[PDB]
């Protein structure tokens, strides 16, 4: 019930709490998100103050060694290498627990890092979705309407830019500070990229077919603007009634000189709706396929008027 005894048996006390804690010091756990590292890290705050707590112990155990070497009555050099085994192993947790806290602490900003990564990931991927849009409009206005949109998303994203590259930024850095997660960081950079890449290169794509669509669109409108006129004319053509007075007639076919006139000009513009028609074909359009069938369409009215013209003509220069 005295220092020998008591000694021995306090080291032997502590040489039990020492492998233990060398055992939980065995963690290779760091954490898979913020959830676990927040418990890895209550969990190893539990554990430093336990071994806070134990170095009056240790103190205490030195204080009695010293007291010991102070006797010939038994050799000393047990109790020797027994205080200088404590206390290099106690050190020895010191150090393991201070390196076991600097990767806990790195895994959270890791962790904490992809909370932000994910947070632009499902930013990009709502703005892939309204990029996806197939709706090219049915007409002149529905186009605009749907460009004017879509120019404002083009800017949405360019204003969103910086933030992109600020996650890109952040974690180039985490990677030179060798973050316990490497590997793991350069295979979600390079899929962030992957990810934005896309959404620019979609709404690249968007964009043009849209253009295509307000031209053509465009084409479409002044096919039926030249049609409108040529209808209408194909009925006062369709007028023989030239009444039963010479008066009438060069009244009628001096309207007729005059309608001539007003086809000239006309099938000239037909010419050019045409021209800007095959134009589109020559970029590539994606409606190359009515461009044709418009056109086709057109030019035929366009004979049809011509044919009746004539006719009306042929009673009138009578």
């Amino acid at each position: 019930a005295n220092k020998q005894q008591n000694f021995n048996t306090g080291i032997k006390d502590f040489d039990f709490w020492l492998s233990e804690v060398e055992a939980l010091l065995a963690s290779e756990d760091y954490g898979k998100d913020l959830a676990s590292v927040n418990n890895l890290l209550k969990k190893h705050q539990l554990l430093e103050a336990d071994i806070s707590a134990h170095e009056d112990r240790l103190k205490d155990l030195n204080s009695q060694a010293d007291s010991l070497m102070t006797s010939s009555a038994f050799d000393t050099s047990q109790v020797k290498d027994k205080r200088e085994t404590i206390n290099g192993r106690f050190q020895r947790i010191k150090s393991m627990a201070a390196a076991r806290r600097a990767k806990l602490n790195e895994s959270h900003r890791l962790h904490q890092f992809f909370r932000d990564m994910d947070d632009e990931e499902s930013w990009i991927k709502e703005k892939k979705l309204l990029v996806s849009s197939e709706d090219y409009g049915r007409d002149l206005t529905g186009v605009q309407n749907l460009r004017k949109k879509h120019k404002r998303l083009e800017a949405e994203l360019a204003a969103h830019e910086p933030a992109i590259q600020g996650v890109l930024d952040t974690g180039k850095k985490l990677s030179d500070d060798n973050t316990i997660g490497k590997e793991e960081i350069q295979q979600r950079l390079a899929q962030f990229v992957d990810h934005w890449k896309e959404l620019k290169q979609l709404a690249a794509a968007r964009g043009q077919r849209l253009e295509e669509s307000l031209e053509y669109q465009q084409f479409v409108a002044n096919v039926e603007e030249e049609e409108a006129w040529i209808n209408e004319k194909m009925t006062l053509v369709a007028s023989e009634d030239y009444g039963d007075t010479l008066a009438a007639i060069q009244g009628l076919l001096k309207k007729h000189e005059a309608f001539e006139t007003d086809f000239t000009v006309h099938k000239d513009r037909v010419n050019d709706v045409c021209a800007n028609g095959e134009d589109l074909i020559k970029k590539n359009n994606h409606h190359v396929e009515n461009i044709t069938a418009k056109m086709k369409g057109l030019k035929g009215k366009v004979s049809d008027l011509e044919k009746a013209a004539a006719q009306r003509k042929a009673k009138l220069d009578e």
